[PDB]
């Protein structure tokens, strides 16, 4: 069995921005999901090998994690903040579908999620 490539982390030809906005999701939001206990599923793209779930990655076509996302935002990936909000719904909607309504993964996703939307709230208006 064999993994996917991971999610693209670099490319010269994006263009790139630091927002104030990109700056409150890594400085505030993924780094208190980042301290959840929780989190630990999440902090690295789901190893399919390691798992036994060779049907993962026939169902889940656009793979996301918080490793990935912590990345994106530490090399400023993104050009604005809704992109990475995005990946953090692509990563809550990627667990929400491979698994069953109140397997223990959902409910710790769901619990992630909540807290996210908590910190999206507060997300700054864009200086
Ligand atoms: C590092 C990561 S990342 C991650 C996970 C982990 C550990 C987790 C995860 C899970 C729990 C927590 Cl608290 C935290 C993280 N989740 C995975 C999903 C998973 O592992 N999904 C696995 C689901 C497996 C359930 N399916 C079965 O057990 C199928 O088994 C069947 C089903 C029907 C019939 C039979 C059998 C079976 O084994 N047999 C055997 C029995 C023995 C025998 O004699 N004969 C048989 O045929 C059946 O007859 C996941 N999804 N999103 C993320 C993120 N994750």
């Amino acid at each position: 069995s064999m993994n996917p490539p991971p999610p693209e982390t670099s490319n010269p030809n994006k263009p790139k921005r630091q927002t104030n906005q990109l700056q409150y999701l890594l400085r505030v939001v993924l780094k208190t999901l980042w301290k959840h206990q929780f989190a630990w599923p999440f902090q690295q793209p789901v190893d399919a090998v390691k798992l036994n779930l060779p049907d993962y990655y026939k169902i889940i076509k656009t793979p996301m994690d918080m490793g990935t996302i912590k990345k994106r935002l530490e090399n400023n990936y993104y050009w604005n903040a809704q992109e990475c909000i995005q990946d953090f719904n692509t990563m809550f909607t990627n667990c929400y579908i491979y698994n069953k309504p109140g397997d223990d993964i959902v409910l710790m996703a769901e619990a992630l999620e909540k807290l996210f939307l908590q910190k999206i709230n507060e997300l700054p208006t864009e200086e």
